[PDB]
């Protein structure tokens, strides 16, 4: 179980390249974590919001015991994660995490590809405003994958939503115990906030999965 | 087990008060899915154009449609018992507003006939609630609480986005009074936390409302999450 972390999240938004690293805390028992991340080439010239949600599921419990996300820590084997968000106006991101243990401190490599995004649009333009508290859908395909399928929306600087849908794949390097399949779908609700300046990110995010759970499809 | 099946699914709703002095009167028809917490609300203003922003009549334009995890709700049972609940909510803005809202309900049979009292105070003039700038709002856990066998106490933090992307916030605190005291399994069984979603479309005459909504019993770390 997880108590420190820290990030190297890296990659271009339409060619601009940045790189962030930062160090953080959490609670695994109660699905919090905090975040600092740092600019290690100056100003961001694009919405620093674009980085959310995508700034460790390690610190997600279940309702009974550990997440499969913790399991496969605990172990060591671990897992890999693939995002891919599609966004309103044709535009496109991919964020790849790789994690290492070292102890009980996650080391996060998050590479992250955004094309599309128009010019004058409030990403490259930094007029993104806020994020929705959000709801995830997490189903079991096989017995080593999982798929996590959410809709996002960030607040522009008209107060219009710019929406964008969700898919994260979750390959784990060992199968996921048998008493995690018989629990399907999985419904978690995530809250986050942002405290940002241009070379600057301070993150929370308060996360807790849901099981059993009937009349949730429309809801979520 | 409760008749889950039976419960009443047709309301209507006449709301109305004044925000800052300026008067409204709005009534319409709806439906909705007692099993499923699921409501629909079509309003139509009585007195012309709303001249203040619609979306402050949200959430605030029926928990006989909120089920329990395992059967009727309070405010169920006490549909179907015909005691019935009241219903009294303070809003509380940052800008120092605030707004209550009384709620009395009849059944004329399957059919909940709702008033809301609406009163609205202390909104600057030229903010986005009096001119008509606010352009939507979040979905948002409420916990429930049971101060005493007559007593609901329900609080959540809501916001509006304004014009230019910004939250407009506001504290709630919603007391449910119970004309009979609520049975044990209620009161053993707390707190509750409920999560809703709404969606509006509105004309400056006629609002299209929906809300879904979820009761979750016997979760633990929901103290900060939820706010």
């Amino acid at each position: 179980l997880p108590a420190t972390h820290e990030l190297h999240i890296f990659g271009s938004i339409n060619g601009v390249d940045f790189d962030m690293v930062g160090q953080g805390t959490g609670n695994p028992n109660e699905g919090y974590e905090e975040l600092n991340l740092k600019s290690t080439k100056g100003d961001l010239q694009f919405s620093p919001w674009i980085l959310v949600p995508h700034v460790f599921h390690q610190y997600l419990p279940y309702p009974d015991g550990m997440s499969p996300f913790q399991a496969a820590m605990v172990d060591g084997s671990g897992y890999q994660v693939h995002r891919t968000m599609q966004f309103e106006d044709g535009a496109s991101l991919t964020v790849n995490y790789r994690y290492t243990y070292e102890g009980s401190h996650i080391k996060g490599e998050a590479q992250v590809k955004g094309t599309g995004f128009p010019a004058d649009g409030p990403v490259m333009t930094n007029s993104l405003t806020a994020v929705d508290s959000c709801w995830s859908k997490k189903t079991y395909p096989n017995d080593k994958t999982i798929i996590s399928t959410f809709k996002w929306s960030y607040t522009t600087g008209n107060g219009e939503r710019y929406r964008s849908t969700a898919r994260t794949t979750y390959t784990f390097a060992k199968p996921m115990a048998a008493n995690y399949l018989k629990n399907q779908p999985v419904y978690v609700f995530r809250k986050t906030e942002l405290k940002h300046s241009e070379t600057e990110l301070n993150f929370k995010e308060w996360q807790k999965a849901f099981t059993d759970v009937m009349g949730m499809d429309e809801l979520y």
